[PDB]
């Protein structure tokens, strides 16, 4: 029963997630004044070609868009990353109003939302093991602003409607990740974690300089999904995102000067 609101939102989940004040949560801010420029940073391949969507979820937080990752379609790979990751899912997080919705801030600086390419480490075999490893996953996380729109997430924003409440899933075959890439890949690293529970540390973030922009409309569609079940009273989908952490004992890289 943890959520965004009131009595169960981000300040309380330490209760049911002691990690939630651990040695490496995120999001984080990134200071970009901070942040250092690692010369040894390979480029990071990403390589969605052969990706295969199956189904969009509504999980009562947010909505996933899941691929089949039981074969090496789409991978994350180069970067700060040893070996292969293979994406599994991604979502968004998003605020009320244009002023707010990211999970990770730049100079303290708030996006509208927040996309999150959820991938894990093939060497652990499958999700479950890989979350209980410090390099387990990798997040590649992007940046969403408000302007001009984003052809595409049209895909995406259009299949809402059918996915209004929680537990309702609908297929999505064949959507291309593509469409969601900014022009640039230079990036951010550090070691975090999940920023939902469970929590756990077992994250390397890439977070790309470079957003992206969606039209106003397209992010309301986002707006009018529902935290609540069918039949259920409605509660919207707004402001899913946790709020900065404490960076602890870590340091940002660059991937760029
Ligand atoms: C092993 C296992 C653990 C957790 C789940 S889960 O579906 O209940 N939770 C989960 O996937 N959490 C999660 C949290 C945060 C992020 S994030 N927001 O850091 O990209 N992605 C996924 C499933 C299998
Ligand atoms: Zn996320």
């Amino acid at each position: 029963h943890w959520g965004y609101g009131k009595h169960n939102g981000p300040e309380h989940w330490h209760k049911d997630f002691p990690i939630a004040k651990g040695e490496r949560q995120s999001p984080v801010d990134i200071d970009t004044h901070t942040a250092k420029y690692d010369p040894s940073l390979k480029p990071l391949s990403v390589s969605y070609d052969q990706a295969t969507s199956l189904r969009i979820l509504n999980n009562g937080h947010a909505f996933n868009v899941e691929f089949d990752d039981s074969q090496d379609k789409a991978v994350l790979k180069g970067g700060p990353l040893d070996g292969t990751y293979r994406l599994i899912q991604f979502h968004f997080h998003w605020g009320s109003l244009d002023g707010q919705g990211s999970e990770h801030t730049v100079d303290k600086k708030k996006y509208a939302a927040e996309l999150h390419l959820v991938h894990w480490n093939t060497k652990y075999g499958d999700f479950g093991k890989a979350v209980q490893q410090p390099d387990g996953l990798a997040v590649l996380g992007i940046f969403l602003k408000v302007g001009s729109a984003k052809p595409g997430l049209q895909k995406v924003v259009d299949v809402l409607d059918s996915i209004k409440t929680k537990g309702k899933s609908a297929d999505f075959t064949n959507f291309d990740p593509r469409g969601l890439l900014p022009e640039s890949l230079d990036y951010w690293t550090y070691p975090g974690s999940l920023t939902t529970p469970p929590l756990l540390e077992c994250v390397t973030w890439i977070v790309l300089k470079e957003p992206i922009s969606v039209s106003s409309e397209q992010v309301l569609k986002f707006r009018k999904l529902n935290f609540n079940g069918e039949g259920e009273p409605e509660e919207l989908m707004v402001d899913n995102w946790r709020p900065a952490q404490p960076l602890k004992n870590r340091q940002i890289k660059a991937s760029f000067k």
